């Protein structure tokens, strides 16, 4: 209720206005892999890195875990976040990414960078848009990506607890905007995006291997400590 | 020549002749959940990858000089090529042309057999076979060739210059029989080294995959070769 209005307020501050979007670099006819694409997948992904976080900051509770379980689960769901934030903003009909600064590219124009996750990231971007999900009850589904059980919490009970709020939180929302099936339709969502997290775990490791460009730091650490080994 | 004579008779050996071919497996026809595996695929991958480093280390053994190799400088040479020794030899061996897969110890699969272990790498490693077959390489260019590949300058050799001196005695021994038998085919060989060694790339990308699936923890040793041969 209130809670699910700070939810909201939460995640369109984190996010561009349409008025703010830069179509400056688009180009729709887009004429192996080289550095400068290599930049820019990196690139991509370091700018939604502080925006999550400022959007975190907002969640209510999530600032009394202890800081340490804020962290990790940040860590542990930056690159999910990352794409259903991405999947939701962008417009896969016409090949449309945008990105949360209000960069706008066409996927061709992504397609070298990211590998064939980006067209996994569009199926996955189509199949969430037919589902028609609203704003309030994407504000409940991003949240609780990112609240949610993972190996080595200090507090993981707290972290339960919270998690269980939000969802009685979309759990009703959901009921209330027309009397399983919708909610778990929706809660669907969760494993495919881990599987798809999956998959850019794989894309960095290759091109770590390839080492045009290595990725920034904080983007190879959260790789390295969200790999079990 | 005898070093030839040697390396011939080592590879011979270190593989399965039209005979001792185990066809206990084989099935012309499976009908596989593409893009998935289970914990019997991931298990039969790795074995597959230690039962093939058990025979290349057997072979090693057999390439006159490098036995008297620091058993440092050894191991490192072994491991620092195995998965590309792994593909070559498997390549060769393999038909292309009626979908089959021949390991080590005589066993044979089909495509479709090994689609869930090995996911696209073992399409793309007999695509490669067909590459390396049109070449002709015979018998004793490459029981040369799969040597040199072993023998070469790693990073961190103890002795380096031994491995050098026996990797010129393998190159003299290769030249001496290009020559009896008479750039490319050299050259032209040369211009597959690229499909190669985005093989084995593709094979530590898997290697990567499944570690990170977990189903079966892959064993000590491939997993060492894995780690180390990542440069991080």
């Amino acid at each position: 209720a209130n809670l699910l209005t700070s939810l909201v307020r939460a995640h369109l501050d984190s996010g561009p206005s349409t008025a703010k979007l830069d179509y400056s670099k688009f180009q729709e006819l887009v004429l192996k892999e080289d550095a400068g694409d290599v930049q820019q997948f990196y690139d991509l992904l370091s700018g939604s890195l502080e925006v999550i976080r400022k959007w975190a900051e907002k969640i209510p509770g999530f600032a009394e875990l202890s800081p340490a379980d804020q962290d990790w689960l940040l860590e542990s769901a930056f690159l999910e976040l990352f794409i259903l934030r991405l999947a939701y903003r962008s417009k896969p009909g016409e090949g449309k990414l945008i990105f949360c600064s209000g960069l706008v590219l066409h996927r061709l124009q992504c397609a070298r960078g990211f590998g064939d996750w980006i067209d996994s990231i569009l199926a996955f971007s189509r199949s969430l848009h037919s589902l028609l999900v609203d704003v309030p009850a994407f504000a409940c589904l991003s949240a609780l990506v990112l609240i949610t059980d993972r190996h080595g919490l200090q507090e993981p009970r707290r972290v339960e607890e919270l998690q269980n709020r939000i969802a009685s939180c979309l759990k009703e929302h959901v009921a209330a905007v027309a009397g399983a099936s919708c909610l778990s339709r929706l809660l669907g969502k969760l494993p495919e995006l881990r599987t798809l997290c999956t998959q850019g775990l794989q894309r960095i490791f290759y091109l770590k291997l390839e080492d045009l460009v290595p990725p920034p730091p904080i983007i190879d650490k959260i790789f390295m400590e969200t790999l079990p080994f």
